């Protein structure tokens, strides 16, 4: 069925993974024919500042992603940022996840195969569609069953970052697709855009959406500028489920 | 709003091929009737890379094969000029008058084909950001232009490869109505499997028509033999364009 | 010998020209291992916005570049935009230059060939180096003999040209290559790069060097940002020939 | 100040290339005493594009290495690390820490180096503009790195493709002493043909040192086997860098 990974970009509190947790619960049971994995970082290991907000750590994060799946029933996933946080990251995330700029760390890459959960790699905004190709083969080299390429841009000339929706054809070669929403736009981005090439990306065709969302966007302690208002979400699963409906019939086969 | 579809040979090998695609699309404009089909060849190919490669027959002869397929189908008609002097003759056949994307910036050509009074649709340039067709729009209603389209047909990126970037069909429709160009924003400065993927695209993004080279045998084309849509897929690719564009519209966003 | 096309970007004036073509002649009797091609456009074509200065036409363009070749005996250059022009534009410019986005209008390129003139083409921003190959086929087949092909900043993101030195190597194949230091730093500049770049560009090796300058850039009417003092013209010429001197051993061989 | 020249084999293959390539570094040293030179060569290929390509033999092994050829010519050290624990153990040997380019933005891998009270030079990242390095520089201050060095390789430029913006030299200037990456700024994600006279535009904007990968028979490397520069090939090249540095210095920009 169709993947949506969706929650606020970091792990502010549990309070507000809670709170998300409740809205993304009513979904799923509103969605039955979609598959609802929540998402949360424990750490935002790459901020471009020093001084920027990273989290409350790896044990406070685990901690509070544990209550919602303890809470709500729904399925986990996070980032790792270094081959020891595999193992005991893999305790609750059903689905781990790798880095854009990390892609490439064979054993990073190995570490998170080895914990038998599913992974999904963010495509480095650097690489070619065609070469996630080897991406693919050192996770199954790993052990690796269950693996998604997420698309969430490429570098067009100095802080933008341009989506070719001709990587979603390529890399469904190998693996299941993903669609980043939120980073895709976001420039290293406009909320103007989230939307638009949200329905492009189902209407090419792709096995699930990423979307980064907040109660209080304003208020978030990262990327205010491109969350999704929680409360906007429900409306954009609805339209992309009827798109996908429609365009499906035309998806050309692998 | 009618959707807009713009289609037809790459270029004028014959008055013999005009006819031919000119048949089906009135054909598919009986059926297609909330479509607005407007029947596009070029008469001259005067960018080419070589030397050596098939540019046209002049413009006599284009215009001509233009105006039998006018007269024979009742089909609007569009092709593009490359200098001033030709705007004139050619607004005698055109309904629409094509600005090519290495020439968008050319302030006599834009202002050429304004004062014919009719509709200008100019190609963005490669090297054109999307928040810069603004000013192209600018001098063409200062020209006297009163329908004015603009075209997407990919951005430089790298060498011999064009990226489509989706955010410039909304960037674009706050000054014009805004074309896809289907089979030149794949070409490599000609990938054929990706050309109906992106089109997809870009009526779920949203957009006011669709630009698309056809050919009764794309193998045989004296241009663009590697991104000219097979005559015979056109009518699916319209229905299924048809098909995205009506469960999306509810969704797309007001400017 | 060493090549350096310079001029006020516009035809402000013929006084203007005058001013300039007075330096310029006391440059070119200066550097006698350099010859100096002065350069300015009667027209420009391709302004982004309709309300922006074009210049005075060609007649006034034409008659104001003669005073300069009667007045100092400098070699002329000029870019032309259609193919009309290039027969009375040939009555006066030595080299026809052919702007950046008119690389392959064919007819453009002809028209140009066929006045038995010296063409310069200025390598569009959408154009791969191995791809000037072609432009120069249709050059000579056109009857043109002394062809150059002028380096001028390929597209790079939006609103930014990138410089790729490698261009010109590649291009030497089949041409004499000229460096635009003026253009190649503008956004479509800063001024701050354009003596790094030039310098880069002849120690990586080239024909000539082409160079915006004007007495007063803050008061030109184009091009204000990236126009080179007048007054600083000798001391970048200097630099470059003495670079040059040194690096020219280590040219690779065609 | 002294021109610095980072120079060895891509990867450790074994103790015996180290100290071929480290014997004709330490002649080179000898020769041209205006150069600081530093041993450079990878203990691990942490981020090859296949599973099935040549990594290393370990951490142990290569840091054991690194230290007889500082022993045995009395070179300065530099590696590179691929996680936080890493730093610790290099730094006893290291001089220079070396931060991969896809790690540019790792914030724990910088402070890690930091703190070991070693130099450190960020490999800028193919996705990072010049200005972006500003932020990377605070991060290694902050986290106590006295010396500091970025290196120029290259940017994403298209697909399988990096193209050197020599505007970055003078920008990262700003905040940190910035050295030239030659062999890697070429390779296609490798035209050895561009190698020097990308080097020499290089040393004509300005740079405080610059970067080699050399092997004695770079055909039979086990890594970037196309983008090495032959060892017999470096005295030539840094002569020829010499002169050009000192031809165009006077012409270099204050920061
Ligand atoms: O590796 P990616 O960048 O795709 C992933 N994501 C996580 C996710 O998928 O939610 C991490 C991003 O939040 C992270 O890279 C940010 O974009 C980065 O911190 C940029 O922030 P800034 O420091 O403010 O410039
Ligand atoms: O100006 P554009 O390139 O968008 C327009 N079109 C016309 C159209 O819209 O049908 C002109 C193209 O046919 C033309 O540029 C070709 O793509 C170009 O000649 C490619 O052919 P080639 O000489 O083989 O490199
Ligand atoms: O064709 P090119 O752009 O290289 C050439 N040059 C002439 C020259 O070589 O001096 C023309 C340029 O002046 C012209 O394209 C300008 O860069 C263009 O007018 C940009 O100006 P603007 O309208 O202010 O955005
Ligand atoms: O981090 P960077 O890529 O600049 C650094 N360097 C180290 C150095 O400076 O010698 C690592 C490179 O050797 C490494 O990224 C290679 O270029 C890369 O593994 C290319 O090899 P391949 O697996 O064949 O694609």
């Amino acid at each position: 069925k169709f993947l949506v990974i969706a929650g606020p970009c970091a792990i502010e509190s549990e309070e507000l993974l809670l709170k998300v947790g409740e809205e993304i619960k009513r979904l799923s049971e509103k969605f039955k024919e979609v598959e609802f994995v929540f998402k949360s970082s424990f750490d935002k290991a790459n901020r471009s500042s020093i001084h920027s907000f990273r989290g409350h750590g790896l044990e406070y994060g685990v901690k509070a992603l544990r209550k919602v799946k303890e809470e709500f029933g729904l399925k986990i996933t996070t980032d790792i940022h270094e081959s020891w946080q595999a193992e005991p990251v893999a305790e609750v995330a059903d689905i781990i996840q790798i880095p854009a700029f990390l892609c490439r760390q064979t054993d990073l890459l190995l570490a998170a195969a080895k914990t038998g959960r599913a992974v999904n790699v963010k495509k480095g905004q650097f690489l070619a569609p065609w070469d996630t190709k080897n991406v693919v083969e050192k996770l199954k080299f790993g052990g690796a069953k269950e693996i998604y390429l997420t698309e969430r841009g490429t570098t067009f000339g100095y802080n933008n970052l341009v989506v070719d929706f001709r990587s979603l054809p390529i890399m469904k070669q190998w693996a299941k697709v993903i669609y980043d929403a939120t980073h895709s736009v976001q420039l290293p981005g406009m909320r103007e855009f989230i939307f638009p090439l949200i329905r492009a990306a189902v209407a090419v065709g792709c096995d699930g959406v990423f979307m980064e969302t907040h109660p209080e966007p304003e208020k978030a302690l990262s990327d205010a500028s491109t969350q999704l208002p929680l409360s906007q979400l429900e409306g954009i699963i609805e339209a992309i489920l009827e798109i996908r409906e429609v365009a499906s019939k035309y998806y050309e086969t692998i």
